[PDB]
């Protein structure tokens, strides 16, 4: 880690001692790693304060509780009497809710990050670097790179390590580096140093940053320093750790929240108001104080009791639920918004090649020009075993196994993917696999020169490490690649300009040109024959043209590429590299030398996912660089399109969906579902469009291509292997590239609603009966039906752990089976608010209903027979009895229906609108155990003697009890049938 970017080149390849060309020993490395430590971080110590998680002490209610727990000790404190016992309960009372949902989320809550740690530790990062004991690029587990040893980077690549760049092999590199510095922008870089020693990070355009990602471009460079030196390691924790704010779920629930903190605001005030009779009354030590303070408690715990404190915790738990449920399927959420949104997404974008695919491509059909006479056209065509990027598989014709090198067509032909290729094959010994170093495409195009072998380079004992390359280097170092045009999107090929090496040919400067057929095709005028060069024509064109296509749209729905070769490029001199857009111009007045075909499989879940995705009622987009033709035949053997589904209007490609007018444009995004050879923008453009009619979209991609649109999305899904570009812009990331995962996930999401749903309809429904109860007793005549502590119990009892465990509800019945969430849909509809007052209703009058009961109908107290004395005031008012009125008989029936009736309640919550019968308790044992562990609490208060003083008398068991079951268990039966009116009918 030699502390300087200062000095050039030659000093940091001198002052560790290294050939850039060959890079470290295998000794260097052994001594470089004990001096100076394996290039990691000790980082890996995330994890979040044992009580910095106990923070679910901050939203907005709850500090309510908070706040009225300290105003009940300060009266519990003041207020004298034979109390204490009763007063000083209450403020424990409403926050032993709050402590119980407390747990609940910080448990959820650590082994979730706890998982998202485990998901990470899996598939540790790899870097290319250049060590002496093999002659081409090696890929070494970053860990293991150490300051020294030269190293590779390229489009797409997370720089593995600070950097000095030594040398740019591209015409141009930009790189990512906002992470670090903020520079939003693709920043540039060069070779020179920059005399500033301690100068700024932001500056220094001759590095690379261990963390940044590689915009355009590739660079070799000799690693400046590892470990914690990296200015991303000593930066590392000082970074006020930008996490972002609420979901938006949760600020759409914590608006929701004030919405009732404003209406309780009212309820209670008002109840206040409501009495000032009983102020000055006797009952409140007779003064207009007592009487009045007395009251600010009723409408005190009355707030406490319902305001939901439940409901900003739940939100959370649910949350870190889903994501820990991702976690396990291989799925790293690294937005918090991701999974609730997918759930109500209406229309999936996804990228072909390697996303859709698995990107593991083998050239097995390819052929070059037999003979031409007039408007017959002899093509050679070739077909090559071999599906992996192993250099061992053999040329076959007429299916008889041929000498590659026999044919010059094919000389040629190998010749061109050698030298118009930026990658190679490492042999991985660990697993005994040739694996690829840069993009498949050209990779398999490796392997196959290895297999073909046109100069019988023997190779019969080779290393499989020396093997790898072997015959590649052979034509490399037999033509010298003076510099190659980079690839771009726009002109859709890859040229190389290379001089013969000692001069063969004389001065015979070739071009040798790779791209996607039909531009390739087009800029030809000349058709190679053997080593005979004749100009095209009109049949012959049309050959070439149909061979591709019969290969693309076939069983193997094969991707190609035509090579060619310019005989008499331009001038060197007359060549401008810095402009892209001129490149294209350069590769004209081409000759046509061949074709290769390359299989690239569809990965097995994706058809599946398609189906269940069109269940869910959502629409699924293939959108790729790729031939239409190719797209379109992929696409039916998806599940896009049917096997003979007709397509003209629903499949376009970039030219095509640029010819339709604005209006159309936005129309064919509606009705299309594939866009092949798109341009670079079109994949947001396409995102956009789809947004444009208000549309929740996702975007699932692979590579730098795709970056753009997974940002733009909604939701940006990445692949595990894909590039570090694609996956920073994402918001997900499959690591495994299980592409199932994506409908698993918007499930999840669709889950997280409905439980929020549930969670509301349970909290409100039992709430509003629950102060419905209020005003219909202290309002029709009846006495007080409750009291403070009673008040701020139930709460404890029915608002706390049993509606929490709603979060845990199982999905509904047919939950992925419906048409997403329209992004306008209200939180609440009216029905359901009908459906909450209904519940309300009841609950809050047989609450009442059976403090009444007691006095009249009841075989206990007085029997008022059925008019309750008409009053109470009675202080010949019939004077049969004595002050029952002030009796806890009564109450402790009020009470305890209350708290039945609430959980029998919470039984209506498992789903939305589904009979009990269908999804049974079981299906949430989590729920029932909640259920219990309130009811005992309950009976444990009832009848504990030292207890029941504190609140009220206990109801007889049986009877009594059985007379509280009679008038709760309706509430379930009840709303049984709103469900029956809902289900089997209104829709
Ligand atoms: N490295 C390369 N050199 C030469 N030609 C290439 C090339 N990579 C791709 N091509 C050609 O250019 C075409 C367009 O590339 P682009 O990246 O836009 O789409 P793509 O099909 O290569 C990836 P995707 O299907 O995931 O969008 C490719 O389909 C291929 O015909
Ligand atoms: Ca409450
Ligand atoms: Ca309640
Ligand atoms: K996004
Ligand atoms: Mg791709």
């Amino acid at each position: 880690m030699e502390a300087a970017h200062s000095k050039t080149t030659e000093e940091c390849l001198a002052y560790f001692g290294v050939s850039e060309t060959t890079g470290l020993t295998p000794d260097q490395v052994k001594r470089h790693l004990e001096k100076y430590g394996h290039n990691e971080l000790p980082a890996e110590e995330g994890k979040s304060l044992w009580e910095l998680v106990l923070e679910q002490f901050e939203d907005l209610l709850v500090r309510i509780l908070l706040l009225a727990a300290c105003i009940s000790f300060v009266l519990a404190w003041f207020e004298e009497g034979e109390e204490t016992v009763t007063a000083f309960v209450e403020p424990f009372v409403i926050l032993l809710i709050l402590i119980a949902n407390a747990i609940v989320g910080v448990w959820q809550e650590r082994n979730a990050e706890n998982a998202i740690e485990a998901l990470k530790e899996y598939e540790p990062e790899m870097g290319k670097v250049y060590r002496a004991d093999r002659k081409s690029v090696q890929r070494i587990k970053a860990r293991d790179i150490v300051p020294g040893d030269i190293v590779e980077v390229a489009v797409g690549d997370k720089v593995p390590a600070d950097i000095r760049i030594l040398t740019i092999k591209s015409t141009t590199l930009r790189v990512d580096q906002s992470i670090l510095t903020g520079e939003s922008v693709s920043v540039i870089k060069h070779t020179e140093p920059v005399p500033d020693p301690r100068a700024v990070n932001q500056d220094k355009k001759n590095m690379l940053f261990s963390g940044t990602n590689i915009a355009a471009g590739k660079a070799i460079g000799i690693v400046a320093t590892t470990g914690v030196g990296t200015e991303i390691g000593k930066i590392r924790d000082q970074m006020a750790a930008t996490e972002q704010d609420k979901t938006p779920l949760q600020q759409k629930l914590d608006e929701f929240g004030e919405q009732l903190s404003k209406v309780i605001s009212l309820i209670c005030v008002a109840v206040w108001l409501i009495n000032i009779g009983h102020f000055n009354d006797p009952v409140h030590g007779g003064s207009w104080i007592r009487g009045a303070i007395y009251y600010f408690k009723i409408a005190v715990a009355l707030a406490v009791a319902a305001i939901p404190e439940g409901l900003p915790a739940v939100i959370t738990t649910c949350l870190a639920l889903g994501t820990r449920r991702m976690a396990k399927k291989n799925a790293i959420v690294r937005s918090l918004p991701s999974v609730e949104t997918l759930g109500c997404t209406s229309v999936i974008c996804s990228d072909k090649t390697g996303t859709l695919t698995t990107n593991q491509m083998s050239v097995c059909k390819m052929f070059i020009i037999d003979r031409i006479d007039g408007d017959l056209c002899l093509l050679n065509e070739f077909s090559v075993t071999g599906s992996t990027y192993a250099p061992e598989g053999e040329v076959l014709k007429n299916d008889k196994p041929v000498r590659s090198g026999q044919y010059d067509g094919l000389v040629e032909l190998a010749t061109i993917c050698a030298l118009c290729n930026d990658s190679s094959l490492d042999f991985n010994e660990t697993k005994g696999i040739y694996e690829k170093v840069g993009e498949a495409t050209e990779t398999a195009l490796t392997t196959l020169v290895e297999k073909m072998n046109v100069f019988n380079t023997e190779v019969r004992n080779l290393s499989k490490v020396e093997r790898a390359n072997a015959c590649n280097s052979v034509i490399r170092q037999l033509m010298k690649k003076e510099f190659t045009l980079e690839f771009s999107r726009d002109r859709k090929s890859m040229s190389v300009y290379c001089s013969p090496a000692k001069s063969r040919a004389a001065v015979g400067n070739k071009m040798f040109v790779k791209g996607a057929p039909e531009g390739v095709i087009d800029r030809c005028n000349y058709v190679r024959v053997g080593t005979t060069r004749v100009p095209m024509t009109g049949p012959v064109k049309e050959k070439i043209l149909s061979v591709i296509k019969e290969w693309g749209t076939g069983r193997d729905t094969l991707r190609c590429l035509a090579l060619a070769t310019r005989d008499t490029p331009p001038k060197r001199e007359e060549m401008v590299l810095d402009d892209s857009t001129k490149f294209m111009e350069y590769e004209t007045d081409l000759t046509f030398v061949g074709v290769v075909g390359m299989l690239d499989p569809p990965r097995k879940e994706v058809m599946g996912s398609i189906q269940l995705c069109r269940d869910a009622g959502i629409r699924v987009i293939m959108i790729t660089g790729d031939n239409k033709g190719t797209a379109i035949a992929i696409c039916r053997r998806i599940g896009i399109f049917g096997e003979n589904e007709d397509v003209a209007d629903r499949a376009y490609t970039g030219r095509e969906f640029d010819d339709l007018p604005l209006a159309e444009q936005r129309e064919a995004c509606r009705r299309a579902c594939c866009f092949a050879r798109v341009e670079p923008t079109h994949k947001s453009k396409i995102v956009e469009y789809l947004q444009s009619f208000d549309e929740i979209t996702a975007m699932t991609g692979d590579g730098v291509n795709d970056a753009p649109a997974l940002k733009k999305a909604e939701i940006g899904i990445a692949m595990g292997s894909g590039t570090a570009v694609a996956k920073t812009a994402s918001e997900m990331v499959l690591a495994d590239d299980n592409f199932s995962t994506i409908v698993a996930a918007v499930e999840e999401g669709r889950a997280i609603y409905n439980n929020m749903k549930q969670f509301i309809r349970y909290l409100i429904s039992s709430n509003v009966g629950e102060v419905v109860c209020i005003f219909l007793t202290a309002a029709l005549g009846l006495p007080e039906a409750l009291i403070p502590v009673q008040l701020l119990w139930v709460n404890l009892v029915t608002d706390g752990l049993p509606a929490t465990a709603l979060g845990f509800n199982p999905p509904d019945l047919d939950i992925m089976d419906r048409p997403p969430r329209t992004p306008k849909e209200p939180l609440i509809s009216g029905w359901l608010f009908f459906r909450y007052m209904a519940i309300g209703g009841y609950v809050g009058a047989a609450t009442v209903g059976a403090a009444a009961w007691w006095f009249l109908y009841a075989e206990d107290g007085p029997h008022v027979t059925y008019s309750q004395l008409t009053h109470f005031m009675k202080c010949d008012f019939e004077g049969v009895d004595c002050e029952v009125f002030e009796a806890p008989q009564p109450m402790t029936m009020a009470l305890s229906v209350l708290v039945t009736i609430e959980m029998c309640n919470a039984l209506n919550s498992l789903s939305e609108n589904q009979s009990l019968v269908r999804m049974p308790p079981w299906v949430n044992i989590w729920l029932v155990g909640s259920i219990g562990l309130s009811m005992s609490l309950h009976f444990l208060i009832l009848y504990v003697d030292p207890l029941p003083m504190i609140f009220k008398l206990q109801a007889l068991d049986l009877y009594h009890w059985l007379m509280v079951l009679k008038i709760s268990l309706p509430v379930i039966g009840l709303d049984e049938i709103l469900k029956f009116v809902a289900r089997n009918y209104l829709e």
